[PDB]
């Protein structure tokens, strides 16, 4: 069983804040790259950049890492040394996913932080790790499962719960 | 310049709630371990058991990272982690990068179940997504100060300090 819970019009609205937010937190976002996880997060990242650059006129990089969990590959296309990095993930969940990600980047590239940007937090962290910038919250059972379709990869913006 | 911001009195007032808090959260702290970390953090983990177990009548066990860019020397976990509930215990949070590198630590010689965070004080300026579970007090600084945790099995007495720049 499932139930849409924030439809295209939720998802356009929570992008457009979070740029806001990353604008306001970060100069503008000169030289902060986004770094997309898991299928759709790259997507994301993608959207927000251009939301940023739509605003400040500036190039917001976007990378990307490939992880299951292992870090099995990475797209970043310039040197994050000493930069501030922002992960962009669709869902956040146990932490666990976050958790490799983060440990690569600092062990590969010391950027001078990480930061967390999320389209939904479902709770039920497994670690102590917190999303910066969230779009929604949405409360959920253990046994739900949370899912985001976008146009790039699934042909329509929407979040769903999934019952057990 | 130093500023003395929490006495013995915070601190144990502190200590005691998140005793409580811990109760509260897990099952009564039966079969959760705590880890401390840095050299206050373990003599930390050690008063919480005590406090739980003047409650829960239970054994809370305490184990121990070696932290000194942090690199971990070391640790001594009396028990099997595998599957169980480990609550790491800092004295000071600040950039998240000691705790990034106790979690690795943890996942080297275990399997947890879930890790949570027990900080003392949290003096803000993150530099990782990492935010703590339990908090003894919200410190507010400045970049260019320090904030150091005395304690009594260490240091003689207990408190928590602000050096200026």
């Amino acid at each position: 069983e499932k139930a849409v819970v924030l439809d295209e019009q939720a998802i356009r609205r929570a992008l457009t804040r979070i740029a806001h937010e990353m604008i306001e937190r970060n100069k503008g976002m000169n030289n902060c790259i986004l770094v997309g996880i898991k299928t759709r997060g790259i997507y994301l990242a993608k959207r927000l950049a251009e939301r940023i650059e739509q605003i400040e006129g500036n190039k917001v990089t976007v990378g990307e890492l490939d992880i299951t969990p292992l870090v099995k590959g990475a797209d970043i296309p310039v040197d994050i040394t000493d930069q501030k990095v922002i992960l962009v993930d669709d869902v956040l969940y146990t932490g666990r996913t976050v958790r490799a990600a983060m440990d690569a980047l600092v062990d590969v590239g010391r950027p001078s932080s990480i930061q967390l940007a999320v389209l939904v937090d479902r709770g039920h962290r497994e670690l102590p790790i917190r999303a910066d910038y969230i779009g929604k919250n949405i409360p959920t059972s253990k046994s739900e499962k949370v899912m985001v379709q976008l146009s790039e990869v699934d042909g329509q913006d929407l979040v769903a719960i999934y019952e057990k």
